[PDB]
Parts: structure tokens; C-alpha cells; sequence
């Protein structure tokens, strides 16, 4: 029995598993319950904290996934399949996992705590992506991950209501923090010193919890990659919530009260069988049940929000990968395939536009398609197929990282910011993607520093440099090791280039082109 | 006669004409200057279109430019040579309509190739006895007969009463056209080649080849065309008839005035009262617009120029065309607030958007943002040198350098052989200031071979250059092909091929401003709408 794997927290004893890690053993505490299983009449419910057990808990496995849907598009293939769940589905999913040096920290340790993406209808903190082993091991960080929920049961409302309030997937992280602020210092962690860091989805939920006074008390810095409270997918209005959970409640058969107790009754897997027609579309730009603007747990929207916040002691790191945009095309936008190289004709293009920016007006579309013409080369297939990719990206994440970056930096946030430019020799998808949004995670958790799993010896020294910044940026709100990373400012604009080169620095994040997103296209 | 030097005399139409020979750097060349092609279009003739002038008798002396036609005279700034050799340098006169030829001397024996010269000026100013049109250099070294004429500007040009028979609109241009057919019919007494027509201009010079091409009984009194910095198409060469009806009622008006009735009020002002009033038609703080210009009459005009450039079929066409380094930088100095000869014009964020309102006159907010919005340096928005460029690009990309690559590109889609340029070098001896870089108009003096005169003190590779320039420009002529049998390549709509014009040799380059000429001619247009 040994003791460097036995812990007691508030709720009881857990036991955990010692790890190997390339260079050494590390403690690993996994599928630790945080809250109550949020099932029977707690579905859509905000998490209630987890009862007090007996006796000695095992926390050497990974629990359930939450319940959500499973992506079926390329069956077998690698690139897709390490995005699904590895573990049973099941609403009973509400767990963070710990891992620790072994052994166990001689004094207090900065946390880093991790939000995986998904766009808030998938996801997992077991994923081998974000298998914590070799940021415990190599940089001695005592990293945490939990479970929340997705989908409806994440984040399907009827604003105003008690029993489906909206946000509760939101929640649930949050009582995952709140339990690393009780319970961390037993596992070698500083409470004092916790760091969110979070991608695409998970990037935008870091950022609401920055923006919602509640989650500020409980952590001191943050990472964003790929993602933003603010921009076009991450929320939506109370309003077009209800919309949706109507139109939800009707397509399975089902006053508020009523119609939640509907839904309450319904098996986990109709309420997924109906989730993507709530919103009929043909990609997967907008998802139908994202955080909502309800006015409680965000008083206001991110724009309102981040416009007007005071981010006076905050430290920020924000980035985004080199081609933000690729991954979106695969999934319904006509022309676009794995398995071709995607060259497609002008009408596609234009059509292309139509879905990437479901919200643009006839003119808005074209004013789109003027910008991101190359006009010495108006036809040419490969430009055509190159923009579509930029349209996307530009308007999803790019921009609103560029402007969320300028409004935190205006307003008292200190900020460093990236672009990730190095393509792992071990992707499966086509080159014509380039470097999709995702495929920077397995670099920051140094998933190349393990030999069996092929990367070259240049990803693994690049893997080291980026675990660097990252946990620097933890210890100490700034990612240089104490050319240096010079934060972001709204004067300067300056961010730098994570790849196989030497810290490159760069002015301007698409500056131009992120003008005609953010200042132009609104008045149009 | 007896006593004359036989070379200088000549019979044309109306009658018998005395030259003048005159030294050339290489060597003398004959002008005939101030031959009369109308009745002089004065008293119940003015705002009517030119009637062909009647016979003279006796030998008339051509030995002198004529007067220039009545116009306003710039006086920003008094003594100042940049000013000042725009300036008419003859008479102010409503009897006016004269042209001029240059040819070797002595003449050529064989069949010539001519260059009509249509000077610019706004469509209010302007005079073919200005220095830097000097026929000579053109007519020595390259052995060419060069013909320019006086056309009716301002009112006296352009008022129109749309559909009136007294004041019909474009006579201006009725002047232009009237000499092209006097060059049909006598400059083969010049030993000049009818048949062998090209055209040239820059400005309104070139607004005006353009609309000789776009107006059918104007297309056989040429074979090829030259446009420097200027087009039919665009926002300042033409109006419609509504609003030149408008802008001649103001007018008459403001000066003290049924068609028939207005028109002979003005009929009885003094032209210096129309000249003192007509830009008070039109409220400015800037040179942009011009009141009385090209009217779309559905006569010399039977469409606007864009629909005319979109349906027209070209095939026959040969035309060569080009802006300058800095088409806008010379508005600027013409009254937007913050902008100067004297100094070096580094102005504010705010000065550049009142800047673009004046500018682009014709731009709602959201326009006028679109503008201010694509122009802006995200990197340095408040950056003082790069905000005084970006005023003068603004202006000069709308009004010159997109309606040009829009002109090419509707061209060269239908038919017609298309040859593009930019010009980029600054003449060593030019007077504004450098921040103006290379403004519209001084590419006219290389053209037109002035700096082989020893005593203009050009550098020797301007006059190097300027040779350059004459053989293209005439080989164009001759063969409607600017090269001498680097290359020139036509401009295409595929790949869009221009050449740089300065001492380097050519340079070829892609795409004409293609970005920002696309916000311009596509998506602007469009926000107009909304
Ligand atoms: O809840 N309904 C889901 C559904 C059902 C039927 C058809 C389509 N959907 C949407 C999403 C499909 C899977 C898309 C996931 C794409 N993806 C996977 C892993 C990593 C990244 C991404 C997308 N990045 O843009
Ligand atoms: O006909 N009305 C004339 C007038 C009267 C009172 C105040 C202003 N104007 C307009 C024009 C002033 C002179 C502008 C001439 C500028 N300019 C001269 C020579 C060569 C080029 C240019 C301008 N190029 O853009
Ligand atoms: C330059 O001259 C103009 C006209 O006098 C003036 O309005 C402007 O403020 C001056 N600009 C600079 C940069 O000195």
C-alpha cells in the first residue's frame, strides 16, 4: 500500500495509480466525483456538490464520458477517432482527475486545471491529448482535468426557469475549481497559484469564467487557445435560447415546469438523436445548446463585457494554430474532402461563404468574398480552397482572439500571444489543412517526449520549450524562462511564432483583416 | 509670295497659310500655328456647337499661337512656376477655336503618322500653346506630325440644357471632334497620313479620347489611343442630363437669368461673369468635381461611359493607357484642410476623415467608413506620414488609377489591344514639394521630349529617358504596338501585365492596384445601393 498514493480529501480517502512517465514515476488521482451524478430529476440541473464517502475511494481509472454525440464521419480513421469518447457515455460523468509528482510536491505546487473543447456538444478529459503525466513529471506541475456537460444536458435552457437555468456544463467546471481551492493543497498543489487553460471550447469557457465575477476567486491566470467568450459560436442570446430548447422539446414530444419534466423523462440518446436539427445547417459553425447570456452567470455579453471589464491584475495567455479554418470544411461545405486536395471552383466559394457566415446578409457575404478574392488570381482553385479555409478561421477564432487580446491589454490585462505554425509529423489529415485547430494540445502536454509514439526528436524539443511556456506562464504570469516573448499591447500589437525556429516576434494579428471583421462588418 | 522660304507655305481647305520655321535641339521643324477650323463661336454662337470655319482669303499668318479659350486662371499661388505653367499664355478669348501642327521640315515626302494632342485642364482650363505641349521635339526626332487644337472649356464648353437647341451640351468635345475632320481633310497637305490617326491626352485630355472612342461618329476620325491619367468612366469626366440641367439653371441664376429664354439671358453676360460664377454651382472645399463637363445626352453620348466600356466591342482598338506615381497628391493641396506645397503635410486621424468626405464626395457614413477603414494602417492608425499618403492614394486610386484598371479590364475583355503603364519618375527639376511624389501631369514634358533642350537643365539620363519614351509612344503610333521591332506585353484581363516607366528600363508587373481597384469598381458601387 503505498502511501504516496493514498490521499484524504474533504468527502474521504482516495486511492491513485503511479504512473510511468518517460522520466519517471508520477501519482495519478483519476475519475475523483466532484459533484452528485446529475441524473433523474438533476438533468439540467447546476451541479450539487458530491456526498462524503467511506472507506478508500479508487481513483486509478478514468470515469464515464458525458453523455453526447460521437462523430461517425470517417469511421476507423485516426485524425477523428482521437477526438471520441474513450470511456462509456453516461449523464453520471461529473469527475476531475489529478496528476501529481512522485513523489508528492515538497511545497506548494502552481496548478494548472484544463477545459477540454469539443464545441460544447463533445469532449473528455480522458482523451490521450491531455494525458497530464508529462507536465507532472517533467515541469513538476500538478495538473487537474474535469468532466463537465455537453449538449443539452450541458447547456440547454429555458431562461428564467429553476429547473433548466442554463450554463449548468458552466457550473460544473466551476465546482471543479471550487474543489481545487479545498482540496488541491492535499496532492502537493498551491491554490494560491492556479491556472486555466483551455482550447477552442474550452478556450471560450476559460474566458467566461473570467468574465463572471463567481469563478474569479478561484483562479489566478489564464490560457486561451484557439477560442473566446466573445465571437459568433460561443453564446447565445436568452432569447434564441428558449428557441431552441422549444424546438428541442417538440421534436421529442414533450408552461416551462411541463416541459422540462418532458424532457427529464426522455432516454439521453433521443435528446442527441435531435440536437443537430435544432439548428438545421450544413457544417458545424453554430451549435444549438452553448452558454447563454443569461444575465446571471454572464450579467451582460462577452462584447458588453469585455468592453467595459476591469482586468487590472489578470495575466493572459492567448493563441491561435496557423489554420484555424481547415478542420470546419471537411464537415459539410461542398468541395471539401480528406481525401482530395479540396480544389474548389469560384461558385463553391461563394457558396462556401453563405455557410461559414450563416449570419450574413447578401452584401455582408459579398463584401466577404471582395476581401478574401485574390484579384490577380480570381479563379485559381487552390487560392479559392486557401480563402474558404481563412474565412472561416478569420471569423471564428482568429479575430475574435485578435479582439479579445486588444480589449484585456486596453484595459489592464497583462497579455502574450502566439500563432502555432508546426504541423505534427504524425497527422493523419490531408497537407492542404495544414495545421488545424487541436493539433498544437498533444505539443503543450508533451505527448512527443513518449518514444513510442513516433514524433521526431526536433517535436520533441520543441514539446519541451512550449511545456516551458506554459507552465513559466503558470508559476509566474509570464512565459519567458527567468528572444523573449514580449506581451501583447494594443500599441505594438506584438505576439510570436511557436514553431521548430526560435521564438520569432511579429507585429499585428491579421491587423487588416481583423478590422474588416471587427470594425467594418458589424456596421454593414 | 517670292521671297519666302518655300517650305512654309501651304493650302489647306479654307485657304493659304504661312509657317514658321523653328529650331528643334537636332535640328528646324515647321509649325503651323493658330490656323483657324470654326467660325469663331461667339456672340449668338456661344453654348452652340462649332460651325467649320469659312474661307479666308489671302495668305493667313500661322506663324503664332492663338488666344486661349475663356477659362478661370489659377492663382494659388502667385509666382510659383508648379502654378504658373499650367496657366493660359496667350489672350483669354471666346474666339478660340484654332489648333496647331508641327512637322519635319523639310516636309515629309511619304505619308507621316499623326498625333493629335487633347490637352486637360479639369474641362474648365486648359490651351495646346502651353511649353510642355511643344509639338517640335516630337516632329524632329521622331519624324512626326503633331496637331493640337483649342476646345471650348468651362461653360462656354460644357452648360447644357439637355434636349435645348441652343445649348445641346459637349460641344467642348464637338470642337475636338471638328478638328479631328479638318485632320481628315488637309493634314495630307502637311504630308501627314489621314490614315494614320492617333490620339492623345492626359486628364480631361484623356476623359476626352476616351469619349472619341466610345461616340461613333468620332471612330473614323482615328485608328489608336493614348490615355494618360484619365477616362470617360469614373466619377468626375461626366454628368447626366438631370443634373446639368440643374447645375445651368443655378448658374443662370446666380449671374441674373423655357430654355430658349435662359439661355439667351446668358447668351448676353460677359464671359468673365460666367467664369467668376461657375464654380459657385457646385459648394467645394476642393478641386474633385467639376460643374460644366461631358454631359450623357444619349446624343455623342448615347449611354453613360461604364455602359458604353461593358457593351461595347472594341476588336479594332489599339490603345495604350497609364497613370502617374501619385495621381491623387496634387488635389490635396487644392483646399482639404491640413494640406500644403510649403510644408510637409503630416496631418491627423480626423483631417484624414474629413479629408475622404471631401474627397469622395458622393459617400454615405458607411462608405466614406468603408474607405477610411481600408486605407487605415492597423499597425500605426494615428501615424501622421502614412495618414497624409493614404489621403492622397484615396483620392488619386478613386478618380484616376481604378477608373483606368477598370478602363483596361472592360477593354481588353472586349476585343481591344491594351498596352498599361506607370509612370514613377519625378523630373529633377520639379518645383512642389517631394512628399507629392510624382503628381498628375509631369510625365506630359518626357512625353513630349522637353528635356532635350540643353537649356530646360534636365539630367542627361532624363533626356536618355525621355527619347525612350517618344519612341514608345510613337511606335505606338506607327504600328499600335509601343515596342521597337525588355518587352512591353499587352495588358490582359488573365494576367493583367503592365510596365514601370522610369530610368531603369522596363520593368513588367501584375495587377493594377487589383485589390483596392476591387473595393473601388465592385464593392463600393454596391454600398451606393444601401
Ligand atoms: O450534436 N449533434 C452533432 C451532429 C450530429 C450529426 C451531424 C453533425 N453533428 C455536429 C458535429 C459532427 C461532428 C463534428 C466534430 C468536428 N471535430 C471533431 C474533432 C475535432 C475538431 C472538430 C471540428 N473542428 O472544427
Ligand atoms: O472654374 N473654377 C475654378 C475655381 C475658382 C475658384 C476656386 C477654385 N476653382 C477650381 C480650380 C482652381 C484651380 C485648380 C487647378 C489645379 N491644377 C492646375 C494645374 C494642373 C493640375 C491641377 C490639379 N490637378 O489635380
Ligand atoms: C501646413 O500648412 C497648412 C496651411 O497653412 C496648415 O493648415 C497645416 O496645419 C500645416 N501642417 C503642418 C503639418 O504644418
Amino acid at each position: 500500500e503505498d502511501p504516496q498514493l493514498l490521499v484524504r480529501v474533504r468527502g474521504g480517502q482516495l486511492r491513485g495509480i503511479r504512473l510511468k512517465a518517460p522520466g519517471g514515476p508520477v501519482s495519478a488521482f483519476l475519475g475523483i466525483p466532484f459533484a452528485e451524478p446529475p441524473v433523474g430529476s438533476r438533468r439540467f440541473m447546476p451541479p450539487e456538490p458530491k456526498r462524503p464517502w467511506s472507506g478508500v475511494l479508487d481513483a486509478t481509472t478514468f470515469q464515464n464520458v458525458c453523455y453526447q454525440y460521437v462523430d461517425t464521419l470517417y469511421p476507423g480513421f485516426e485524425g477523428t477517432e482521437m477526438w471520441n469518447p474513450n470511456r462509456e457515455l453516461s449523464e453520471d460523468c461529473l469527475y476531475l482527475n489529478v496528476w501529481t509528482p512522485y513523489p508528492r510536491p515538497a511545497s506548494p505546487t502552481p496548478v494548472l486545471i484544463w477545459i477540454y473543447g469539443g464545441g460544447f456538444y463533445s469532449g473528455a478529459a480522458s482523451l490521450d491529448v491531455y494525458d497530464g503525466r508529462f507536465l507532472a513529471q517533467v515541469e513538476g506541475a500538478v495538473l487537474v482535468s474535469m468532466n463537465y456537460r455537453v449538449g443539452t444536458f450541458g447547456f440547454l435552457a429555458l431562461p428564467g426557469s429553476r429547473e433548466a437555468p442554463g450554463n449548468v456544463g458552466l457550473l460544473d467546471q466551476r465546482l471543479a475549481l471550487q474543489w481545487v481551492q479545498e482540496n488541491i493543497a492535499a496532492f502537493g498543489g498551491d491554490p494560491m497559484s492556479v491556472t486555466l487553460f483551455g482550447e477552442s471550447a474550452g478556450a471560450a469557457s476559460v474566458g467566461m469564467h473570467i468574465l463572471s465575477l463567481p469563478s474569479r476567486s478561484l483562479f489566478h491566470r489564464a490560457v486561451l487557445q484557439s477560442g473566446t467568450p466573445n465571437g459568433p459560436w460561443a453564446t447565445v442570446s436568452a432569447g434564441e435560447a428558449r428557441r431552441r430548447a422549444t424546438l428541442l422539446a417538440r421534436l421529442v414530444g414533450c408552461n416551462d415546469t411541463e416541459l422540462i419534466a418532458c424532457l427529464r423523462t426522455r432516454p439521453a440518446q433521443d435528446l442527441v438523436d435531435h440536437e443537430w436539427h435544432v439548428l438545421p445547417q450544413e457544417s458545424i459553425f453554430r451549435f444549438s445548446f452553448v452558454p447563454v447570456v443569461d444575465g446571471d452567470f454572464l450579467s451582460d455579453t462577452p462584447e458588453a463585457l469585455i468592453n467595459t471589464g476591469d482586468f487590472q491584475d489578470l495575466q493572459v495567455l492567448v493563441g491561435v494554430v496557423k489554420d484555424e479554418g481547415s478542420y470546419f470544411l471537411v464537415y459539410g461545405v461542398p468541395g471539401f474532402s480528406k481525401d482530395n486536395e479540396s480544389l474548389i471552383s469560384r461558385a463553391q466559394f461563394l457558396a462556401g461563404v453563405r455557410i461559414g457566415v450563416p449570419q450574413a446578409s447578401d452584401l455582408a457575404a459579398e463584401a466577404v468574398v471582395l476581401h478574401y478574392t485574390d484579384w490577380l488570381h480570381p479563379e485559381d482553385p487552390t487560392h479559392l480552397r486557401d480563402a474558404m479555409s481563412a474565412v472561416v478561421g478569420d471569423h471564428n477564432v482568429v479575430c475574435p482572439v485578435a479582439q479579445l487580446a486588444g480589449r484585456l491589454a486596453a484595459q489592464g490585462a497583462r497579455v502574450y500571444a502566439y500563432i502555432f505554425e508546426h504541423r505534427a509529423s504524425t497527422l493523419t489529415w490531408p497537407l492542404w489543412m495544414g495545421v488545424p485547430h487541436g493539433y498544437e494540445i498533444e505539443f503543450i502536454f508533451g505527448l512527443p517526449l513518449d518514444p513510442s509514439l513516433n514524433y521526431t526528436t526536433e517535436e520533441r524539443i520543441f514539446a519541451q520549450r512550449l511545456m516551458k511556456y506554459w507552465t513559466n506562464f503558470a508559476r509566474t504570469g509570464d512565459p519567458n524562462d527567468p528572444p523573449q516573448w514580449p506581451p501583447y499591447t494594443t500599441a505594438a500589437q506584438q505576439y510570436v511564432s511557436l514553431n521548430l525556429k526560435p521564438l520569432e516576434v511579429r507585429r499585428g494579428l491579421r491587423a487588416q483583416t481583423c478590422a474588416f471583421w471587427n470594425r467594418f462588418l458589424p456596421k454593414l
